[PDB]
């Protein structure tokens, strides 16, 4: 419950009423179990079987054509005749579909998993407590551990709870909580208080979260928080919560499903004041049965002309293409729907270390004495190059390489870097690479020697398995470490107390190897080291020193810095006491000042390009890390993100800093600020939501689970291939190579998608403007229809599915990644094309109907009952207006619907062929410039041909025509579409533009 780590280790103690050495008390166990809970995060439930299900139901787009499909029940069975058995198929289909797409849709739900029990899987299973009950520690279930009782931790163990720190038994306490911070660097814990109230978790010192591991060392503390209520805890919380919103696209297609209710619900309401023919006109007579039929047989006939049921499997299919080839990019998609906002990205957010960074310290620069003269001193600067622990690359002085056993000094430098340190490298034979074994800011100086080869050792032709220890190994030889004097908070040091190989009963000889924060090893030097020789420190060469550490150590190369040196006359081996710590500083006094190393984690080879890239396509990229706003500048500064003089000082912010602007103030950060540095888990989701409320399509990209809770808020999260598991679990997309710049490929490849789907889904749906004005016309004036729903299923599904989604191969535009990001708000149909569809809809809506009045009025080879008034009578409910009556059925015929049927999917045809395009005629557009378009086309009017000959099916469809000129007839009323819109198109790629 207490959220003070600002308080006393007393009033801790005090404020649970609790003794440091008892511990709680059965009856405090019962209360604090009681108030509190037990320690352990709750499981978010997966997919509810019921509403994943429910999902794809609750959308008008599927309830209309439920009514529908539905209400082709109630006109299904009112049908005298035998004929009533097989007039079924049409309701059938329909609800046969929209279990399709129920089937289909759900399939790829591919969160598959749980990123809640990923993050579980940090919560250790057993905690040690101790309770007033007994004198010995007890090992009890960590999920029964509550706020106020002593709780024991140490080397290798993972906290069990928020936890104040009480009492630290070894000489230090070493905690790695990358888990929060991202940076497996080991922090090292002390037990006062820390003031500031507000502190961030880099700032706890004090405290030890749960899900952190103990690195080295022992204590005690006293339990602060547990379950829900701690750092993890939190990190859960926030992950539980998002969920990922509906698509720039899917939006689009939702505003557009209720319009279309909202159309249709008037279109009928404006047919019941047309048609008053059945209010206000006839007699007695019964059409309040028959010609009822006039107000439902085009109610479940508007529907699905209206509705484009058959767009989703085409993108669907798409995607999944896609998928597959950015999956051979190397980026490895878990969720369609983020492959077509993959596309329109206009901010990348981005963790530093691991991502941006290799995340293996590395000593890049190093120096030595090399001259003395009073007042006069100068140094021997070197560089070292490599960026990964494994021993690749070579030292160089100006820039050209230079063996460094030629100089002295480094001798010696090498020396110590590799006696005082208690880690080691490592080569990992299963994945290939070198690995660091202890603290990677030690494991950095292993590697340094690898390199540095100081005394020429062969190791070319070493197996890249035992060479990791090479020069090391040789080091080892020469001298052999005694014991080594601890770190201590007190002085910032360490060291090794070594013998000379090879003599056993003499005195002289030894030496202890120190190490550590400058300021205070160099103080403690009363000479220097001029390569062999040896001369006392005075303020001239003292400053000097000093002056490349505080350039080296906050420029634009911020680097850490160690400095190194040696006791050439240590104590007598048995005037020391190695158990108290609290004298190895005096032990480590009357140094020799020897050398200097920097450290950094550097960047990851190809992100200065990638960052570039982005710039170039528009892109904006900030980092947000955990570690240290020195450190976070100075890597932006090399990474490009800022030039190596911009002024920064009020675009990088630090979490606090960031926490005490105004909320006016931090929105406004977001849209500035490219680099917010040393934050909590909340800070980057709380910046990505910023972002997001610029209606701005944001990523996230990382690979600590620190890193979790923004990943699941962006509209994208990027999990690096090598991240933690959480990180993945929580992303939509995987880089399976670690590359930056593999995500630069995704977002065009994501943009080339969108532009292609964007044209079959203004294609297949501009159809149904034409589909509902002929279906509209068909009534205000009476015609008989020439087109039913069951046939205006085929076409939509197939007839036009095969052409809309050879489209989705549109060739990528040229020069796509040179073009900012397409704007959210910006509509796929809107101004001069909303017109052109609105055009080229009206047309359709017509030819085909007209169709009809070509087997009537202008009928040759058909009932040529020119003008005998379709619109007038068409009913024949007595035959009077026609003497010599006997037949009137004709009106039902097979062939003035295979008329507009014919027309429609020869008109799609070519809708297609001009969709290939937006303001590009035929002729800059030739249609063989996406070959499966002229074979899609080819198989579409190929399926026409078999739903109209293959017997079964134009029984179900209605029967043929022959090509006598009918067809022929067929063509001069769609062909011509193809001119009226390639002229359309002029009359903007001209008057418009050019
Ligand atoms: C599917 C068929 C029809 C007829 C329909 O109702 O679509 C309108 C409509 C609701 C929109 C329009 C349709 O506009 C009309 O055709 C007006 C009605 C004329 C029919 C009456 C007989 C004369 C879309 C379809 O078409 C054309 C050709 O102008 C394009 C676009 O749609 C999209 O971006 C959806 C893509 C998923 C939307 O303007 C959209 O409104 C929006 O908010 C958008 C941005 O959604
Ligand atoms: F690796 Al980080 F913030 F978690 F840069
Ligand atoms: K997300
Ligand atoms: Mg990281």
């Amino acid at each position: 419950m207490e959220a003070a780590h600002s308080k006393s280790t007393e009033e801790c103690l005090a404020y649970f009423g609790v003794s440091e050495t008892t511990g709680l008390t059965p009856d405090q166990v019962k209360r604090h179990l009681e108030k509190y809970g037990h320690n352990e995060l709750p499981a978010e439930e997966g997919k509810s079987l019921w509403e994943l299900v429910i999902e794809q139901f609750e959308d008008l787009l599927v309830r209309i054509l439920l009514l529908a499909a539905c209400i082709s029940f109630v006109l299904a069975w009112f049908e005298e005749g035998e004929e009533t058995i097989t007039a079924f198929v049409e309701p059938f289909v329909i609800l046969l579909i929209l279990i399709a797409n129920a089937i289909v849709g759900v399939w790829q739900e591919r969160n598959a998993e749980n990123a809640i029990e990923a993050l579980k899987e940090y919560e250790p299973e057993m905690g040690k407590v101790y309770r007033a009950d007994r004198k010995s520690v007890q090992r009890i279930k960590a999920r029964d551990i509550v706020p106020g009782d002593i709780v024991e931790v140490a080397v290798g163990d993972k906290v069990p709870a928020d936890i104040r720190i009480l009492s630290i038994k070894s000489t230090t306490l070493r905690v790695d909580q990358s888990i929060l911070t991202g940076e497996s660097v080991s922090v090292i814990k002390h037990t006062e208080p820390v003031p500031d109230p507000r502190a961030v978790n880099q700032d706890k010192k004090n405290m030890l979260f749960s899900g952190t591991n103990i690195a080295a060392g022992k204590a005690l503390g006293i339990v602060a928080t547990t379950g829900v209520s701690t750092e993890i805890g939190k990190i859960r919380d926030q992950m539980a919560a998002t969920e990922q919103d509906k698509t720039p696209l899917q939006q689009k297609l939702d505003e557009f499903g209720e319009q279309l209710s909202k159309v249709i619900s008037l279109i009928c309401v404006a047919v019941w004041l047309i048609n008053i023919g059945h209010f206000n006109d006839p007699v007695h007579g019964g059409s309040w049965i028959r010609g009822a039929i006039y107000y439902f047989k085009i109610a479940v006939a508007l529907a699905v002309a209206a509705i484009p049921e058959g767009l989703p499997a085409v993108i669907t299919t798409c995607l999944a293409l896609g998928t597959r080839r950015m999956a051979k990019k190397n980026a490895i998609v878990r969720s369609l729907p983020s492959v077509e906002t993959l596309g329109c990205t206009s901010v990348i957010c981005s963790d530093k270390t691991g991502t941006l960074t290799t995340n293996q310290m590395s000593v890049c620069k190093m120096f030595i004495i090399d001259k003395v003269d009073g007042d006069f001193c100068s140094l021997n600067e070197f560089s070292i190059t490599g960026s990964t622990y494994a021993p690749e690359g070579e030292v160089l002085k100006n820039d050209k390489p230079i063996r460094s056993g030629q100089f002295d000094g480094l001798v010696e430098l090498a020396t110590i870097c590799a006696l005082c340190n208690d880690s080691s490298l490592d080569f990992n034979e299963t994945k290939g690479v070198y690995e660091k074994v202890g603290e990677a800011t030690e494991t950095a100086l292993t590697t340094l020697v690898e390199k540095m080869n100081v005394f020429n050792t062969e190791v070319r032709n070493l197996s890249k398995v035992e060479r990791a220890n090479a020069c090391n190994s040789v080091i080892r030889q020469l001298m052999k470490k005694e014991f080594t004097l601890e770190f201590s908070r007190d002085r910032k040091s360490m060291s090794v107390y070594c013998s000379p190989a090879k003599s056993s009963r003499a005195a002289v000889g030894n030496k202890m190897f120190v190490k550590g924060a400058p300021e205070g090893v160099i103080d403690r030097c009363n000479y220097v080291r001029v390569g062999t020789t040896r001369v006392p420190m005075t303020g001239p060469v003292k400053e000097k020193i000093l002056s490349v550490i505080k350039e080296w150590g906050t420029g634009r190369d911020t680097l850490r810095c160690l400095a190194l040196a040696t006791r050439d006359t240590p104590p007598k081996r048995e005037e020391m006491v190695l158990d108290d710590s609290s004298r190895f500083m005096e032990y480590e006094t009357d140094l020799t000042f020897v050398g200097v190393v920097g450290m950094l984690d550097p960047p990851r080879k190809e992100v200065m390009g990638s960052i570039q890239l982005c710039r170039d396509a528009g892109i904006r990229v900030i980092m947000i890390t955990g570690d240290n706003k020195g450190t976070a500048i100075a890597i932006c500064r090399r990474i490009g993100i800022f030039g190596e003089n911009e002024e920064v000082a009020d675009r990088a912010y630090t979490g606090r800093e960031f926490d005490d602007l105004p909320l006016a103030e931090q929105r406004e950060a977001c849209r500035r600020a490219c680099c917010f540095a040393r934050v909590e888990p909340s800070h980057k989701s709380k910046i990505v939501e910023y972002l997001q409320s610029y209606d701005e399509i944001t990523a996230m990209t990382g690979d600590g689970v620190n890193d979790a809770p923004a990943l699941k808020k962006a509209e994208i999260g990027i999990a690096m291939g090598s991240g933690t598991a959480v990180a993945k679990t929580a992303s939509e997309m995987v880089l399976a190579d670690d590359n930056f710049s593999t995500i630069v490929a995704a977002v065009e490849e994501g943009r080339a998608i969108y532009n292609n789907m964007k044209q079959f889904i203004r294609y297949l749906i501009s159809s149904n403007v034409g589909e509902v004005v002929c279906i509209f016309l068909t009534a205000a004036l009476g015609l008989p229809e020439a087109l039913i729903p069951v046939q205006l299923l085929w076409v939509n599904l197939v007839t036009d599915g095969l052409p809309a989604t050879a489209l989705g191969f549109n060739p990528p535009d040229l020069d796509i990644m040179d073009r900012p990001p397409r704007s959210p708000k910006e509509p796929l149909i809107s101004g001069w094309l909303f017109f052109r569809y609105m055009a080229i809809g009206g047309y359709v809506g017509a030819a085909t109907v007209g169709a009809a009045a070509w087997w009537f009025m202008y009928a040759e080879d058909g009932p040529g009952v020119t003008y005998h008034q379709l619109t007038h009578f068409m009913q024949c409910t007595e035959d009077h207006p026609h003497f010599e009556g006997l037949d009137c059925e004709i009106f039902e015929a097979p062939e003035p619907m295979t008329m507009a049927l014919s027309v429609l999917v020869t008109i799609e045809m070519c809708n297609a062929l001009n969709s290939l395009s937006e303001n590009q005629s035929l002729m800059r557009m030739p249609p063989w410039v996406n070959i499966w378009l002229l074979g899609s086309i080819c198989l579409s009017m190929s399926l026409h041909f078999l739903i109209l000959y293959v017997d079964p099916l134009p029984m179900i469809f209605k029967l043929k025509a022959l090509d006598l000129t009918q067809w022929l007839m067929v063509l001069k009323i769609s062909l011509p579409v193809i001119g009226l819109d390639e002229i359309l198109k002029f009359i903007a790629r001209n008057y418009l533009e050019g």
